[PDB]
């Protein structure tokens, strides 16, 4: 009989991997190791061991180092193939002062916590919390935001922590729209280093506020031909010989042609509908992504648990007050205050009549069925959220601190959905979308100026709602 085995595995510089037999007895009649690339380094006393410790030098470049076991039996023939590749060590950058890219990057990190559990992680997050305990389960160090952005504390922790490594590869995770206040102040200090490489570049859309910008933007004259122009205006910064930096879309999306660069889109698909951005989707190519709204689920039990626990939401309570109630389940998602100068009394007493017309089935703006209602206020709605709820003696509430785009994310969005317009409609799919309410704004001061705004001719062009869809109260 004859068996081959063989794998193959990266290892961190100065870290050990034990070499062995892969599914081979315990003894043999006769066994060899022998290495067959790489620079020497088997040691003479291991060629008749049958398991021992390579541990990974400190070089100037990967190197694979490949190992052969042969073992003989009385009826079987052993051989052990394994190529070990010493790279040199990651770390992993998270930095972002909203949710969407927050929670994106976190299940990106439970991940990675499992596929390399050796790469360490500094994280900067205004929104989402991880506690002491939790840190340590992803080998994750929290630093403070500046304001909204990259802290000094963060960068000098980043350049201390590259000083200490031989070789130094760094993933940077953060938000799109807010990439270039994040990124210069780590890339600027060590960019004539070169033994730190920047490996990976991941931006995440924040919400509907790219899409505005791109809106803004799609009319723009010459607009790739100027991108194109300001790549070097963003090289030469970053480098620290100018000080010029590239304005608008130019520090937003010429990432991908200095670095190994993946833009999720929340709605990749805005690139193809909106004709005046094909030269963009063309100029971006493989570099355009779509967010996925499905990793969640593909997560196990007990990583699943992890991020709940850290996002602060207790989906099996939600999953139950779902079905509490045989009808089909209303999420009215409520917000703070606006334009007017009312009380604050006023702003929750025209949520409680939207919600009113909602559910009556006179009301045109009836939102079709008999539902069971659920409320899920705005984070900094306080008592506006306690006088809305206690309207409603059946409704259920959800903590208004859990970030909406936790349900889209863990598939726990209801049966429809309607209220306060807010970015979080962008993650929404139109058939859960019932109708979206527009308030007084210093841009927006009836539903004809609603119709007409930024933020409504991209949900139209993207099928989030139709004109029917968008209301107005003062
Ligand atoms: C153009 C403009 O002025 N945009 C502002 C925006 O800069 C920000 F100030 C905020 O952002 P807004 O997107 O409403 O909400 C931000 C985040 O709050 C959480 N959330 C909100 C409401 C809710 N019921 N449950 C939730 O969980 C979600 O995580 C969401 O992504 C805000 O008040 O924080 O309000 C909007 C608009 O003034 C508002 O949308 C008009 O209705
Ligand atoms: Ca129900």
């Amino acid at each position: 009989k004859e068996t081959v085995s063989s794998n193959s595995a990266d290892v961190v510089e100065t870290e050990t991997y034990q070499l062995t037999p892969i599914d081979a007895p315990s003894s043999f009649l006769s066994h060899s190791w022998e290495q067959t690339c790489g620079t020497p380094i088997l040691n003479e006393s291991d060629k008749q061991a049958i398991s021992f410790d390579f541990v990974a030098p400190e070089l100037k470049q990967d190197e694979k180092y490949c190992f052969t076991f042969k073992g003989i039996t009385g009826d079987h023939r052993y051989i052990t193939n394994t190529t070990l590749t010493v790279v040199a060590p990651t770390l992993e950058v998270y930095i972002d002062h909203a949710s969407l890219p927050s929670l994106q990057q976190l299940i990106h990190i439970i991940q990675a916590k499992d596929e390399y559990p050796s790469n360490q992680r500094f994280v900067s997050w205004k929104r989402v919390t991880v506690d002491a305990d939790n840190a340590n389960k992803l080998n994750i160090h929290t630093y403070p935001l500046k304001g909204n952005n990259t802290s000094p504390e963060m960068v000098a922790a980043i350049d201390e922590y590259a000083q200490s490594k031989n070789r130094l590869n760094i993933e940077f995770y953060t938000n799109t729209a807010h990439v270039f206040n994040n990124l210069p102040p780590i890339i600027q200090p060590l960019y004539n280093n070169e033994k730190v490489k920047i490996s990976h570049i991941s931006l995440y859309d924040d919400g509907s506020s790219e899409y505005v910008s791109l809106y803004q933007w799609k009319d723009t004259p010459n607009k790739i031909e100027t991108l194109e122009g300001e790549v070097s205006l963003l090289a030469n910064y970053l480098a620290g010989t100018s000080p010029d930096a590239p304005k608008g879309m130019g520090n937003r999306y010429n990432w991908h042609k200095l670095y190994d660069t993946d833009y999720y889109f929340l709605r990749e698909d805005y690139l193809d509908v909106e004709a005046n951005l094909h030269d963009l989707r063309d100029y971006l190519g493989s570099s355009a992504k779509q967010m996925p709204w499905d990793e969640f689920a593909k997560l196990s039990d007990s990583q699943q648990t992890l991020f709940l626990d850290i996002v602060g939401f207790d989906k099996e309570q939600l999953q139950q007050q779902y079905s509490q109630s045989p009808l089909p389940n209303f999420i009215f998602t409520g917000t703070t205050t606006w334009a007017g100068g009312e009380t604050k009394e006023y702003y929750a007493q025209q949520q409680v009549n939207v919600i009113n017309n909602a559910i009556n089935e006179t009301s045109p703006y009836y939102l079709g069925k008999d539902y069971d209602l659920f409320f899920k206020g705005h984070p900094a709605g306080g008592v506006i959220n306690d006088i809305i709820l206690g309207s409603f003696p059946d409704m259920i509430n959800i903590p208004a601190k859990i970030s909406f785009e936790v349900l889209m994310m863990t598939d726990m969005l209801p049966d429809t959905v309607a209220g306060i317009a807010s970015s979080l409609y962008f993650t929404i799919p139109a058939d859960k979308v019932n109708f979206i309410v527009f308030t007084s704004s210093d841009t927006i001061t009836d539903r004809e100026e609603a119709l007409k705004s930024p933020l409504v001719q991209v949900m139209l062009t993207l099928g989030i709602v139709k004109e029917k869809d968008v209301l107005f109260w003062a």
